[PDB]
């Protein structure tokens, strides 16, 4: 109904953004620099009142799907060519955007990154790879992201998931998808409810997607759980606004209770069809409720010629103290260093 | 009446207080802009005003937030205090001699400040079983309650706790508002220095071996029959929470005991509580101030005071600040509703 939420800039709402950012990278070295991240919740007041307004309605909405603020500034020419590789893509040119991101992102709450995802950058980089088309992570092409809730596996998995497209001239959709409860039935829905499935790290937190210096003992958590998955529910929470949490290719029933088996192969085919198209252009910042949502991203064709889909990436928590077991220290914000 | 700030230790706990003193154009522009939502809203803790709060805060003086938002992502913090607000006593009249009395047009404008402070740093939250469920409450002394052990005693020590030690939608932050405090009554305050402790009483504080029951203050639904379940059949629950380097505390000296049979647990929670007892020292809020405590770090309570139920006694709002509005939605009426238990 509003489980889409958005707010178009106008002009000047758009260009006072871009200044704050842009004051921003003047005086901070990293969008994820800790003296930035420390500042970041009190400069984020700074942006237009109109969506400082919204932010916090969409903030507020348990029936939240996404928040979409259209029409940022992007400077095409100055931004140059999209990096071939995550690795290289903390460019010069894109650290207004990483700034932009975070600012948005801090009136939802505060942002995380992952020991064991993008050497634990907290901004991160969706660009498609060569060599990855048909792979199951974020840098894919050809095969479509599967949809799943953001790092379903963890208890620390964020509440938001923020993207800022860069670019995208082929329009290629992101993908989302609630669970209406009366829709699947009141029976599926308890047994949903109940610990009765594995959930495990996706690929994206697998050394083989990290650069190869990073320390093994970062991804000893990741090794435990794709081992010795804990047993838990897909709903939680109040019956008339319940929390998902499902992978579409990380979720199994705990072996022989085909009960489970079957409600999760009939959430699987649900959700599928559910499925909806939110296309994210250039200046585009979308927030999903990653409690209420799954998103992935339809298949598309890369060129690799520097003209690739390009979006910075963020995980948002309303409640960063609930994490300290697994950060290093008060302000650290990488899951996982603990 | 220049800004300052500055870090206050106690022990160990370097950060344990953070104190902001107001300038007097910060104390005028926080007073206008509580007044503006007085006159803008139907309450303090109306829907209409709790859907903007989190914004019309960002109005508050820049140097506050900054200092505020430090507090917020402090791990260690015991207690945040804001020093040197407008409060207007001729205009406020008299402390009320019931809560149930306490709601007055002239205190409007003191809830609203109370609940603009409070969402820099989450947001706010009541119980249906307290002040019927008021977010921004009172806390005033009550004839024939000097001997209580609820926040409107006078004559006796309210005995210290975690607010709402037993639930797990408990508050990460207890703000208080000082309308008037003529004789400087203090709230009591102690975390844990877990290098005055044997470590392996702190080992057995990280263990689920501990019943904490809630306070007869709740119980009388989905929600009521976990209270009942609460305190006939209490869940196994640790003490003490999170990373070895900055632990959360939650205990309530009153309504704490270890597992059935588990002797070295009942030892080390009557270790803490003599070590709490001991460590407890005083916040004194004079008018115009504003203390928010960190629940997950610090228990608190109040030394026995004199009340003269003469209109004179001290006065605070009061409320209760979480982290993470959504967690607690099951205990919840709707999406906006902040009554714990309301359904
Ligand atoms: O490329 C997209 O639109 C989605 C990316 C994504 O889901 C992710 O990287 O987590
Ligand atoms: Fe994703």
């Amino acid at each position: 109904m509003t489980a889409i939420r958005e707010i178009r800039l106008s002009e000047p709402e758009s260009a006072q953004a871009a200044l704050l950012a842009l004051e921003c990278a003047q005086r901070y070295a990293e969008p994820d620099s800790a003296d930035f991240l420390a500042d970041a919740a009190v400069l984020a007041h700074d942006l237009p009142r109109a969506v400082r307004r919204e932010v916090e309605r969409a903030r507020l909405d348990d029936r939240l799907h996404a928040l979409v603020v259209r029409g940022n500034d992007v400077d095409q020419d100055a931004l140059g060519p999209t990096p071939p590789h995550w690795r290289q893509a903390r460019t010069a040119a894109s650290r207004r955007y990483g700034f932009l991101l975070v600012l948005y992102a801090s009136l939802l709450g505060d942002v995380v990154g992952w020991a064991t995802q993008q050497d634990g950058r907290v901004v991160t980089d969706v660009l498609p790879i060569e060599g990855q088309e048909d792979s199951l992570v974020s840098s894919s092409s050809s095969v479509e992201l599967g949809w799943h809730t953001e790092d379903a596996f963890s208890p620390y998995r964020a509440d938001y998931v923020g993207l800022f497209s860069l670019r995208n001239p082929d329009s290629v959709a992101t993908t989302v998808a609630g669970l209406d409860p009366d829709l699947v039935g009141p029976a599926v829905v308890d047994v949903l409810f109940g610990e009765r499935f594995h959930i495990r790290p996706d690929n994206s937190h697998l050394p083989t997607h990290n650069s190869g210096g990073r320390l093994s003992d970062y991804f000893a958590g990741i090794v435990e759980a794709v081992e010795n998955p804990r047993a838990v529910s897909i709903l939680r929470g109040h019956r008339d606004a319940p929390q998902l949490c499902v992978d579409s290719d990380f979720t199994t029933a705990v072996d022989g209770d085909a009960e489970a088996a079957g409600a999760l192969d009939t959430l699987i085919k649900h959700l599928g069809g559910a499925l909806y198209e939110v296309v994210l252009g250039p200046g585009d910042v979308a927030f999903l409720d990653n409690r209420n949502v799954v998103h992935g991203r339809r298949p598309f064709r890369a060129r690799f010629d520097g003209t690739d889909r390009w979006l910075k990436r963020i995980n948002v928590t309303a409640d960063l103290r609930k994490s300290r077991a697994a950060r290093r220290d008060a302000q650290a914000r990488v899951l996982g260093e603990a």
